[PDB]
């Protein structure tokens, strides 16, 4: 009944080499093969190492696996670190009455460059207006770090009701996305000259404006 | 290179029984051992079943594995559901050397009433089209549990390229919201009769469609 012990967390800056260790609590590390998994936030894990040091196809050659018999440990070494490498890493081996996992190591890559959001404002769709709804959506994408402030306007005036903004989540380009949506009635949408979505990120503000359409 | 097919999600109240299936696309389920892994939210994976029906020590007998040769499927049955059972469950097997994982099933132990999502599909805005962008947005709101699967189509064919979907987040009404966006060029948009957003929640699938128009 052995366990595998990994650090809860490690951090390193881009271009440098980071090592993540996995210690076996009883028996010899070389009695069974060690695998490593990478898991990105709210997303599907992949195998980066199998049979201690073998990379599946598609895994960058920057990932290397090793065993140290004297410490009864295994290591994942990532050289020339990239931003995309930020993830949780798990080691795994085998124990007669079990497949055994380490507790996971969260790898933080430091110094990621700031990125301003792409902002797109959508007026109400035909289909939702037919169903007596006039929800607007403001898509905010490609931003880093993962925090924004959103305000809406009805004509020039602040909107005080009906706004929701999703918690930003990290997408496949390693930058954040969120949507803000304003749940108008058709009467509210048609009774104003326009609505606006104002997005602030790192002290810069982007504002988009849409108006009732000519069909 | 057979596939293992699991349902996207399952849910029940505390004290109930739930079954998760795992269907092998080709070959005999019999030919190779099936493992089940549990990953609780924000936790490391643990093995709950190995060799089709063996429980590791510390795994309670409320967990049961089985094989059905006739349906070429494996099942995990959890009786006396507890709130700690909420997790992603993955089945796993082998064809010769190659390790194969199922897609995973989210199990929710219901903490509030079920709620079907509001799904709204927005066509491209005039302003993003002048920037050579025809991004579509699929807004998904007011849902519980928080698990959804999104798929896109160009006419009748599946898309994978250009799709991003946000991690669902709880909003001010204590229900989930998320958005999926498809990053088209105006040339891609105008060159199809339509595009579709398909949202699956709790074994209900809904589909919204938009078409390049001038009304
Ligand atoms: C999807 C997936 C993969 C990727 N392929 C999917 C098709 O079969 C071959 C492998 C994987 O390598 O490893 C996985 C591993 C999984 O579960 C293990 C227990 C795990 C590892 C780390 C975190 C969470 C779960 C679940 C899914 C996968």
């Amino acid at each position: 009944n052995f366990m595998l012990n990994q650090p809860h967390s490690v951090s390193e800056s881009p271009g440098k080499t980071v090592t993540i260790s996995c210690t076996r609590s009883s028996g010899n590390i070389d009695s069974n093969y060690v695998q490593w998994y990478q898991q990105r936030p709210g997303s599907a894990p992949i195998t980066v190492i199998y049979e201690d040091n073998q990379r599946p196809s598609g895994v960058p050659d920057r990932f290397a696996g090793s065993i140290d018999r004297s410490s009864n440990s295994a290591s994942l070494t990532i050289s020339g670190l990239k931003t995309e490498d930020e993830a949780d890493y798990y080691c795994q081996s085998y124990d007669a009455r079990n497949v055994v996992f380490g507790g996971g190591t969260r790898l933080t890559v430091l110094g990621q460059p700031k990125a301003a959001p792409s902002v797109t404002l959508f007026p109400p769709s035909s289909e939702e207006l037919q169903a007596n709804k006039a929800t607007l959506v403001c898509l905010i994408s490609d931003f880093y770090p993962g925090a924004v402030t959103v305000a809406w306007k009805a004509d020039s005036s602040p909107v005080k009701a009906g706004v929701e903004t999703t918690t930003p989540s990290k997408q496949s380009n390693n930058k954040y996305a969120a949507s803000s949506y304003l749940s108008l009635t058709p009467e509210q949408w048609k009774s104003h000259k326009s609505y606006s979505c104002q997005v602030t990120h790192e002290g810069s503000t982007v504002e988009k404006t849409v108006a009732p359409t000519e069909c």
